[PDB]
């Protein structure tokens, strides 16, 4: 496609997330950059509003699938590149096993130079003391296939996965998330056939850094073709 | 400790493992670095017998907690590095489930710059096409935070922790983890309070290399404990 175009060489990012979790309102700026060729993603958020309500790792999945490395094979089953540079709306929700649920709208767009991800979430029904608003999460993040589908009425893709959560005490905070991607623009896109993506990620602290935030490594690749 | 003063700066390392499983002999070596200030260790290894008979993810935790990234608060329980540089001895048992077993014994030391883990390992009752030596997992590794407590009868310490290791039809292998660790020398070592090890790993291949290999990069810290 075209738009893959766009994501040989290292791109910068911009992420921004307004989230709102019982009532608790907050906001997070991230900025780095990406390879595509390597699935490479290197990211620093931080909680702009002060000390994040729930866990970082509970915002990762929310907080830019475009930069996945396609083998040259899969190249043409790429809906994430082919939208750019107009872009995609990607929604979720995200039900936490016995808790609360997550709902997210975001914007994936290039504006100039940048890859911008701009997201909104909602999040209720989260209990005081569970595992989320109680901080109870370690600062990890365990890798399973994303299974990627085409939604042909939509012109554009879904995911259905399940994140695992380790907890404080070694048991298992379950959020299945359930995703459907569509064009901003018109003029025309990838629809793949059935695929994964594979993210193996690592949670970093910058120890410079005062700010509630995160630091995030990722290496992406699709197969299963 | 004074150990850990061996470890301001990037240090070299050096794996080297003998394998024997279901009586199929093989041999690992690994090189890199580790930098314990900020919990960080890059290491190739190379199958150099031939072809791995079981997946590199099984070998993952055999294959030197002393680089873990202690905080300043937490430098009194670092007993890895109070061991340096003589050394400690690492042994366990891991039992996959309705699998086979490894029995392993390594010596992790300083030789010269050069920190060493030397590993011999027995595999035994493995099922010939089971997720082991049919080579059903996935190429990646996950992992919850181990916990560490002293073996004050051993002067060392001791772990017990699962890894959970993704098979390629969607279900788990879990392999049961038994750690003991005891000095090689006589000097004082720290003998800890409770605690946990984070270690979080990204598997890779390097795409200019012949050999069935692994690249790994992981980032190690400790915490567990408030003060
Ligand atoms: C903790 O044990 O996490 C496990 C949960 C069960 C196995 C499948 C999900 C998994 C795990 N590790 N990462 N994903």
């Amino acid at each position: 496609s075209k738009g893959e175009e766009l994501f040989t060489g290292v791109v910068p990012i911009l992420v921004e997330l307004d989230g709102d979790v019982n009532g608790h309102k907050f906001s997070v700026r991230g900025e780095g950059e990406g390879d595509a060729t390597n699935g490479k993603l290197t990211l620093k958020f931080i909680c702009t509003t002060g000390k994040l309500p729930v866990p970082w790792p509970t915002l990762v999945t929310t907080l830019v699938q475009c930069f996945s490395r396609y083998p040259d094979h899969m190249k043409r089953h790429d809906f994430f590149k082919s939208a750019m540079p107009e872009g995609y709306v990607q929604e979720r929700t995200i039900s936490f096993k016995d808790d609360g649920t997550y709902k997210t709208r975001a914007e994936v767009k290039f504006e100039g130079d940048t890859l911008v991800n701009r997201i909104e979430l909602k999040g209720i029904d989260f209990k005081e003391d569970g595992n989320i608003l109680g901080h109870k999460l370690e600062y990890n993040f365990n890798s399973f296939n994303v299974y990627i589908t085409a939604d042909k009425q939509k012109n554009g893709i879904k995911a259905n996965f399940k994140i695992r959560h380790n907890v404080e005490d070694g048991s298992v905070q379950l959020a299945d998330h359930y995703q459907q991607n569509t064009p901003i623009g018109d003029g025309p896109v990838l629809l793949p056939d059935n695929h994964y993506l594979s993210t193996q990620s690592v949670l970093s602290k910058d120890p410079n850094e005062k700010r509630d935030h995160m630091v995030l490594l990722e290496f992406v690749t699709a197969a299963g073709i």
